[PDB]
């Protein structure tokens, strides 16, 4: 499996933006264009099918797997207090077969299926979030939350709360900036603080398929044949949605 660490000891933004550019790096065909662009887009399935992404901070690595043909998460690995890896997995996503070649270092008994489904809103309801909407929106992004969320995991006993806050934060701060370069640019603008989230960030997360099938099939040399609405305005050039990544779908035109 390939493998990508973030180092999260004093890092940098251009640290940061170059591990972004390592995932779409990564999954991308860079012989499909689609719509008249130059966004990159995700390449077919293929027998290669997760991607390791180590964090590591000074007091141990928490890894996450991702699905290489469509970026969804899979599953997670980290040590409890008892220092055991263990590894904990979404069904519909992995199996226990090939989670061991995912995460070597955890053997068969030390895998466990999580309970709940990779969907947002059963991840956050996982989180218990008592604030606002209730939702990833208000824990907020950035690298100092990544890291706190992350310590929180690593070498402790699982809590469902902790382990679910990590996900959200993790998720959005490798998969979701990979897709979408508004997300990423927040992240670097205000490197490495927590910052707000806002709902733009929620409607790009959303819209990753309308918005790729839209510059497939309703779009010529970047331009809609209409205008669209994700929810921050209506938009009619491909270049304001600052996309990072398109979704497969296939040959172009």
């Amino acid at each position: 499996v390939t493998s990508i660490t973030l180092d999260l000891v004093n890092p940098t933004a251009g640290q940061y933006s170059s591990f972004v550019d390592k995932i779409r790096n990564n999954v991308k065909d860079p012989n499909l264009k689609y719509g008249g662009t130059d966004i990159a887009v995700i390449g077919p399935p293929s027998k290669e099918k997760f991607l390791r992404i180590n964090f590591q901070s000074s007091r141990g690595t928490v890894s996450l797997g991702l699905k290489r043909d469509n970026l969804y998460v899979v599953a997670y690995l980290a040590m409890d207090n008892t220092n055991v890896n263990r590894a904990y997995y979404f069904k519909s996503e992995i199996t226990s077969a090939e989670l061991t070649a995912l995460f070597p270092e955890a053997t068969t008994a030390n895998q466990k299926a999580l309970e709940y489904t990779e969907d947002y809103q059963s991840i956050e309801k996982n989180a218990q979030i008592t604030q606002g909407d209730k939702s990833r929106k208000e824990l907020g992004l950035g690298i100092d939350l990544l890291l706190t969320f992350m310590e929180a995991v690593n070498k402790k006993a699982r809590v469902v709360k902790n382990e679910a806050r990590f996900l959200l934060i993790a998720i959005q701060m490798t998969a979701e900036v990979a897709r979408f370069r508004y997300i990423q640019n927040l992240v670097t603008k205000n490197f490495p603080n927590k910052f707000d989230s806002d709902n733009k960030v929620i409607q790009f997360e959303v819209s990753w398929r309308k918005i790729s099938t839209a510059i497939y099939g309703d779009a010529k040399n970047g331009v809609f044949n209409k205008d669209y609405d994700f929810g921050f305005g209506k938009v009619r050039q491909v270049k304001d949605l600052q996309m990072g990544l398109l979704m497969y779908l296939g040959k172009p035109k």
